[PDB]
């Protein structure tokens, strides 16, 4: 009864709570199992991991960690536990979600809204065992840390986020898209500097992720800090805060963070730029109105060595897994491409 009833749900509910629901049901395990098998074309070795699918959800979907092995089970190569602040926090007032139905696109100013180290910590910690064979067969669990809205040290709060979920993530996220280059590699190197101070031999990748509104000279900085400081990879392209002519979404106006398909090709060009800057030298992970195989091929193609989606499993519904991972492989082999891996960043050899 899951799908059929949930479809419906959907449309009679405000954004917001339909988010609250999916992540509810997904956790309880209430969607059908993917049976779609990973071809080994799809691996990709990256980031000192192996993810079966280059599919991953997007951070924001399941900010405390209460859907992962729902999420999994839904097919996609990897999780990015949403942002995860260091104290909890309610986010900005309602309303803060918004659908642009004839956009195929949302809204959000959710704010950070999160359960907090704490509590995202206790979740984690009950399904370690359980994780670490996941990711052992190559469904790598990746954890967003963001920083509580009146804080005064960005980084105090980041290298907290280090400390507490960075034992039990494969890859950690520090956003500068929810100042000089100089803030920026400080803040940084204390975030890596943070992360190798961790007990143990796996030590987590650490990636930044980027909004798209960068001027020219935003993206040289951070191509060059994360160059210079080994950064292990860019997440590229959070939401945008443009409103492209052209949206017919009458709640447009709105203020906040704006994801779907209205970003898809101005994420697309970022991933080309950025790569270009880093001189394919440094991972990234392509995210930003991906709905479909070839979409996701494009970014790849671009230079993105895994995706994310977020939003077209809004529009889509959870089938939007499978059929991108689908098409995905019939798009590669179509073009030429034994392999993702020999994709990736294709557009950058001519
Ligand atoms: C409702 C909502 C909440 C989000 N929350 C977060 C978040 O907590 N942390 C983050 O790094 N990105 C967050 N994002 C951004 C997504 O991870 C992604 O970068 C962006 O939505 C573009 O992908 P998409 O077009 O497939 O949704 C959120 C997006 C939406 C739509
Ligand atoms: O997950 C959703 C959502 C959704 C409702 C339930 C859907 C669904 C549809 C069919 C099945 Cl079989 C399972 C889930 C998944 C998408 C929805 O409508 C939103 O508006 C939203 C806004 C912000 C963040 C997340 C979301
Ligand atoms: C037949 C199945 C009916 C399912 C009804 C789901 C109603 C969910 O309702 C939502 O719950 C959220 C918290 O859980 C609240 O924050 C939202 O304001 C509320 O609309
Ligand atoms: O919590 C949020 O508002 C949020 C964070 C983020 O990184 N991206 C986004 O679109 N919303």
């Amino acid at each position: 009864y899951a799908e059929y009833l949930m479809p419906g749900l959907q449309r009679l509910l405000d954004p917001e709570s339909a988010h609250r629901l999916a992540v509810r049901v997904t956790s309880l395990g209430l969607l059908p199992r993917a049976t779609f098998q990973d071809s080994d074309m799809l691996e990709v070795k990256v980031l000192g991991h192996k993810f079966r699918n280059p599919v991953g959800i997007a951070a924001g979907f399941d900010k405390n960690g209460e859907a992962v092995d729902g999420l999994y089970k839904l097919g996609f190569g990897f999780v990015e536990v949403g942002s995860v602040t260091p104290q909890p926090q309610e986010g900005n007032p309602r309303p803060r979600v918004f659908r642009l139905p004839e956009d195929q696109a949302v809204i959000n100013r959710y704010g950070f809204n999160s359960h907090g180290l704490s509590v995202v910590e206790h979740r984690l910690r009950a399904r370690q065992q359980k994780q670490a064979q996941l990711t052992a067969d190559g469904l790598p669990l990746g954890i967003n840390l963001g920083k509580n809205k009146t804080s005064e040290d960005a980084a105090a709060d980041y290298a907290e986020g280090v400390r507490t979920l960075g034992p039990l993530a494969d890859y950690l996220v520090v956003n500068v898209s929810s100042q000089g280059k100089t803030e920026l590699r400080h803040l940084l190197s204390k975030v890596l500097q943070e992360r190798d101070a961790l007990k143990g031999t796996r030590k987590p990748a650490v990636l930044v992720k980027i909004a798209p509104d960068l001027t020219a000279q935003d993206k040289e900085d951070i191509a060059s800090v994360a160059r210079e400081l080994g950064i292990d990879g860019l997440i590229v392209t959070n939401t945008t805060v443009s409103r492209p002519v052209g949206l017919q979404g009458a709640l447009r106006s709105e203020t906040g963070g704006l994801s779907g398909k209205p970003l898809r090709d101005l994420s697309t060009q970022t991933i080309r730029e950025m790569y270009a800057l880093t001189q394919g030298r440094i991972p990234i992970i392509g995210v930003g109105g991906v709905s479909s195989g070839q979409d996701a091929l494009e970014k790849i193609q671009a230079g993105a060595s895994l995706v994310q989606l977020y939003t077209a499993l809004i529009f889509l519904g959870p089938p939007v897994v499978v059929r991108v991972k689908r098409e995905l492989e019939a798009l590669l082999k179509e073009r030429g491409f034994t392999t993702v891996t020999d994709a990736i960043g294709a557009d950058h050899r001519r």
